[PDB]
Protein backbone atom coordinates (compact mmCIF):
# COMPACT_ATOMS: atom_id res chain seq x y z
CA UNK A 1 0.00 0.00 0.00
CA UNK A 2 0.75 3.75 -0.25
CA UNK A 3 2.01 4.88 3.27
CA UNK A 4 3.20 8.19 3.39
CA UNK A 5 1.74 10.71 5.43
CA UNK A 6 -0.84 12.88 3.95
CA UNK A 7 -0.06 16.62 6.24
CA UNK A 8 -3.80 17.59 5.16
CA UNK A 9 -6.64 18.38 7.31
CA UNK A 10 -8.73 16.08 4.79
CA UNK A 11 -12.44 16.16 4.37
CA UNK A 12 -13.75 12.67 5.22
CA UNK A 13 -16.51 11.80 2.41
CA UNK A 14 -19.16 9.42 2.44
CA UNK A 15 -19.79 9.07 -1.68
CA UNK A 16 -21.22 5.44 -1.06
CA UNK A 17 -24.90 6.85 -2.58
CA UNK A 18 -23.35 7.64 -6.05
CA UNK A 19 -20.82 4.64 -5.79
CA UNK A 20 -23.90 2.31 -5.14
CA UNK A 21 -22.96 -1.78 -6.28
CA UNK A 22 -19.49 -0.25 -7.15
CA UNK A 23 -16.43 -0.53 -4.63
CA UNK A 24 -13.62 1.82 -4.87
CA UNK A 25 -12.31 5.47 -3.62
CA UNK A 26 -12.49 9.35 -4.87
CA UNK A 27 -10.07 11.73 -3.96
CA UNK A 28 -10.13 15.45 -4.85
CA UNK A 29 -7.90 18.43 -4.14
CA UNK A 30 -8.56 22.27 -4.15
CA UNK A 31 -5.61 24.38 -5.17
CA UNK A 32 -6.81 27.42 -3.23
CA UNK A 33 -8.10 25.49 -0.32
CA UNK A 34 -5.10 23.13 -0.66
CA UNK A 35 -7.75 20.42 1.00
CA UNK A 36 -7.82 16.85 0.47
CA UNK A 37 -11.42 15.30 0.23
CA UNK A 38 -11.52 11.88 -0.04
CA UNK A 39 -13.88 8.89 0.16
CA UNK A 40 -12.10 5.59 1.57
CA UNK A 41 -9.15 6.74 3.01
CA UNK A 42 -8.12 3.19 3.32
CA UNK A 43 -9.01 1.82 -0.24
CA UNK A 44 -7.37 5.24 -1.67
CA UNK A 45 -4.06 4.04 -0.46
CA UNK A 46 -4.61 0.28 -2.29
CA UNK A 47 -2.08 0.55 -5.20
CA UNK A 48 -3.59 -0.92 -8.69
CA UNK A 49 -2.20 -1.09 -12.21
CA UNK A 50 -3.09 2.35 -13.93
CA UNK A 51 -3.96 1.30 -16.87
CA UNK A 52 -4.35 3.94 -19.62
CA UNK A 53 -4.28 6.43 -17.25
CA UNK A 54 -0.41 6.00 -17.47
CA UNK A 55 -0.97 7.54 -21.15
CA UNK A 56 -0.96 11.06 -19.56
CA UNK A 57 2.64 10.42 -18.67
CA UNK A 58 3.79 8.92 -21.62
CA UNK A 59 2.69 12.14 -23.00
CA UNK A 60 4.79 14.20 -20.68
CA UNK A 61 7.84 12.20 -21.54
CA UNK A 62 7.09 12.05 -25.28
CA UNK A 63 7.01 15.50 -25.02
CA UNK A 64 9.53 16.40 -22.51
CA UNK A 65 12.05 14.37 -24.73
CA UNK A 66 11.12 15.89 -27.66
CA UNK A 67 9.60 12.85 -29.73
CA UNK A 68 6.43 15.23 -30.26
CA UNK A 69 5.72 18.69 -30.08
CA UNK A 70 3.60 21.42 -30.42
CA UNK A 71 4.14 21.88 -34.61
CA UNK A 72 3.88 18.07 -35.02
CA UNK A 73 2.75 15.49 -32.71
CA UNK A 74 1.56 12.90 -36.25
CA UNK A 75 2.56 9.87 -36.10
CA UNK A 76 1.52 7.93 -39.39
CA UNK A 77 -0.66 4.87 -39.47
CA UNK A 78 1.23 1.35 -40.56
CA UNK A 79 -2.11 0.25 -42.01
CA UNK A 80 -2.81 -2.42 -39.09
CA UNK A 81 -6.31 -3.06 -38.96
CA UNK A 82 -8.10 -2.31 -35.50
CA UNK A 83 -11.89 -2.82 -34.52
CA UNK A 84 -12.19 0.96 -34.09
CA UNK A 85 -12.01 2.59 -37.40
CA UNK A 86 -10.83 5.89 -35.29
CA UNK A 87 -7.82 3.63 -34.49
CA UNK A 88 -7.11 3.20 -38.25
CA UNK A 89 -5.59 6.31 -39.31
CA UNK A 90 -2.85 8.98 -38.21
CA UNK A 91 -3.15 10.63 -34.99
CA UNK A 92 -2.09 13.35 -33.12
CA UNK A 93 -1.31 13.93 -29.41
CA UNK A 94 -4.91 15.01 -28.77
CA UNK A 95 -7.16 12.28 -31.55
CA UNK A 96 -4.99 9.50 -29.42
CA UNK A 97 -5.49 11.29 -26.29
CA UNK A 98 -9.15 11.16 -26.99
CA UNK A 99 -9.57 7.46 -28.82
CA UNK A 100 -6.69 6.08 -26.00
CA UNK A 101 -4.72 4.67 -29.13
CA UNK A 102 -2.50 2.13 -28.01
CA UNK A 103 -0.35 1.98 -30.84
CA UNK A 104 0.42 5.98 -30.68
CA UNK A 105 1.71 5.48 -27.23
CA UNK A 106 3.03 2.26 -27.17
CA UNK A 107 5.63 4.17 -30.36
CA UNK A 108 6.20 6.92 -27.90
CA UNK A 109 7.15 4.27 -24.86
CA UNK A 110 9.11 2.45 -27.37
CA UNK A 111 11.57 5.30 -28.07
CA UNK A 112 12.04 5.93 -23.91
CA UNK A 113 14.84 4.82 -22.23
CA UNK A 114 14.24 2.64 -19.11
CA UNK A 115 16.64 5.01 -17.31
CA UNK A 116 14.81 8.21 -18.20
CA UNK A 117 11.56 6.63 -17.26
CA UNK A 118 13.03 5.30 -14.02
CA UNK A 119 14.82 8.74 -13.00
CA UNK A 120 10.94 10.52 -14.04
CA UNK A 121 9.15 7.83 -11.80
CA UNK A 122 11.80 8.59 -8.98
CA UNK A 123 11.38 12.24 -9.69
CA UNK A 124 7.39 12.11 -9.68
CA UNK A 125 6.76 9.67 -6.89
CA UNK A 126 5.09 7.28 -9.07
CA UNK A 127 3.60 4.41 -6.70
CA UNK A 128 5.89 1.94 -6.90
CA UNK A 129 7.94 2.69 -9.27
CA UNK A 130 8.23 -0.93 -10.94
CA UNK A 131 8.91 -1.24 -14.14
CA UNK A 132 9.10 -4.77 -14.49
CA UNK A 133 10.58 -6.32 -18.37
CA UNK A 134 9.58 -2.49 -19.27
CA UNK A 135 6.90 -3.47 -22.15
CA UNK A 136 3.53 -2.13 -21.12
CA UNK A 137 4.24 -2.36 -17.70
CA UNK A 138 1.55 0.08 -16.99
CA UNK A 139 -1.21 -1.84 -18.49
CA UNK A 140 -2.05 -4.63 -15.51
CA UNK A 141 1.69 -5.43 -15.24
CA UNK A 142 4.10 -4.41 -12.91
CA UNK A 143 3.73 -0.82 -12.25
CA UNK A 144 0.79 0.38 -9.54
CA UNK A 145 -0.55 3.46 -8.38
CA UNK A 146 -3.07 4.15 -5.97
CA UNK A 147 -5.91 6.08 -5.84
CA UNK A 148 -4.60 9.31 -3.48
CA UNK A 149 -1.31 9.51 -4.71
CA UNK A 150 -3.01 9.52 -8.95
CA UNK A 151 -4.27 12.77 -7.70
CA UNK A 152 -0.82 13.70 -5.85
CA UNK A 153 1.01 13.36 -8.38
CA UNK A 154 -0.73 14.43 -11.22
CA UNK A 155 -0.97 18.07 -9.42
CA UNK A 156 2.57 17.92 -8.36
CA UNK A 157 3.64 17.25 -11.66
CA UNK A 158 1.50 20.16 -13.67
CA UNK A 159 1.83 22.35 -10.53
CA UNK A 160 9.36 21.50 -12.29
CA UNK A 161 12.10 20.23 -15.19
CA UNK A 162 8.78 20.01 -17.22
CA UNK A 163 8.22 22.71 -19.50
CA UNK A 164 5.32 24.97 -19.19
CA UNK A 165 4.30 24.30 -23.02
CA UNK A 166 4.54 20.57 -22.93
CA UNK A 167 2.15 20.74 -19.55
CA UNK A 168 0.02 23.18 -21.88
CA UNK A 169 0.14 20.47 -24.69
CA UNK A 170 -0.79 17.70 -22.49
CA UNK A 171 -3.58 19.49 -20.64
CA UNK A 172 -5.11 20.58 -24.13
CA UNK A 173 -5.06 16.83 -24.64
CA UNK A 174 -7.04 15.92 -21.86
CA UNK A 175 -10.11 18.44 -22.44
CA UNK A 176 -12.99 16.52 -22.62
CA UNK A 177 -15.84 19.42 -21.57
CA UNK A 178 -15.91 22.93 -21.30
CA UNK A 179 -18.90 25.16 -20.49
CA UNK A 180 -19.78 28.68 -18.89
CA UNK A 181 -18.80 27.85 -15.57
CA UNK A 182 -16.51 24.68 -15.96
CA UNK A 183 -13.38 23.10 -17.95
CA UNK A 184 -13.18 19.07 -17.24
CA UNK A 185 -10.03 17.15 -18.11
CA UNK A 186 -9.26 13.66 -17.20
CA UNK A 187 -8.00 10.43 -18.60
CA UNK A 188 -10.05 6.92 -18.30
CA UNK A 189 -8.45 3.73 -17.40
CA UNK A 190 -9.81 -0.09 -17.48
CA UNK A 191 -8.16 -3.48 -17.09
CA UNK A 192 -9.79 -6.42 -18.21
CA UNK A 193 -9.02 -9.87 -17.02
CA UNK A 194 -10.53 -12.89 -18.90
CA UNK A 195 -13.50 -10.93 -20.31
CA UNK A 196 -14.32 -9.12 -16.67
CA UNK A 197 -13.26 -5.97 -15.84
CA UNK A 198 -10.99 -5.62 -12.74
CA UNK A 199 -9.78 -2.28 -12.99
CA UNK A 200 -11.49 1.16 -13.27
CA UNK A 201 -10.04 4.83 -13.19
CA UNK A 202 -10.71 8.07 -14.13
CA UNK A 203 -7.96 10.51 -13.08
CA UNK A 204 -8.19 14.72 -14.41
CA UNK A 205 -8.94 17.87 -13.14
CA UNK A 206 -11.59 20.54 -13.11
CA UNK A 207 -10.86 24.16 -13.69
CA UNK A 208 -13.21 26.99 -12.40
CA UNK A 209 -13.51 30.71 -12.74
CA UNK A 210 -12.22 30.71 -9.35
CA UNK A 211 -10.30 27.12 -8.42
CA UNK A 212 -9.18 24.10 -9.79
CA UNK A 213 -10.04 20.74 -8.20
CA UNK A 214 -8.12 17.69 -9.55
CA UNK A 215 -9.36 14.56 -8.79
CA UNK A 216 -9.37 10.68 -9.10
CA UNK A 217 -11.91 8.09 -9.04
CA UNK A 218 -10.76 4.30 -8.99
CA UNK A 219 -12.97 1.31 -9.20
CA UNK A 220 -11.74 -1.92 -7.29
CA UNK A 221 -15.55 -4.14 -7.79
CA UNK A 222 -18.81 -4.16 -9.12
CA UNK A 223 -18.45 -2.50 -12.57
CA UNK A 224 -15.05 -1.28 -12.25
CA UNK A 225 -14.32 0.39 -15.95
CA UNK A 226 -12.76 3.19 -16.99
CA UNK A 227 -16.27 4.90 -18.55
CA UNK A 228 -18.24 3.87 -15.29
CA UNK A 229 -15.36 5.52 -12.79
CA UNK A 230 -15.60 8.97 -15.07
CA UNK A 231 -19.65 8.75 -14.80
CA UNK A 232 -19.33 8.51 -10.66
CA UNK A 233 -16.58 11.33 -10.97
CA UNK A 234 -18.62 13.41 -12.73
CA UNK A 235 -21.69 12.74 -10.25
CA UNK A 236 -19.68 13.09 -7.59
CA UNK A 237 -17.63 16.54 -8.93
CA UNK A 238 -21.84 17.90 -9.73
CA UNK A 239 -23.30 16.92 -6.19
CA UNK A 240 -20.05 18.85 -4.32
CA UNK A 241 -20.64 21.70 -6.42
CA UNK A 242 -17.59 21.89 -8.12
CA UNK A 243 -19.46 22.32 -11.42
CA UNK A 244 -21.23 25.79 -11.15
Amino acid sequence: NYKKPLHNDYQILDKSKIFGSNSGSFVMYSMKKDKYYIYNEKESRKRYSPNSTYKIYLAMFGLDRHIINDENSRMSWNHKHYPFDAWNKEQDLNTAMQNSVNWYFERISDQIPKNYTATQLKQLNYGNKNLGSYKSYWMEDSLKISNLEQVIVFKNMMENHFSKKAKNQLSSSLLIKKNEKYELYGKTGTGIVNGKYNNGWFVGYVITNHDKYYFATHLSDGKPSGKNAELISEKILKEMGVLN
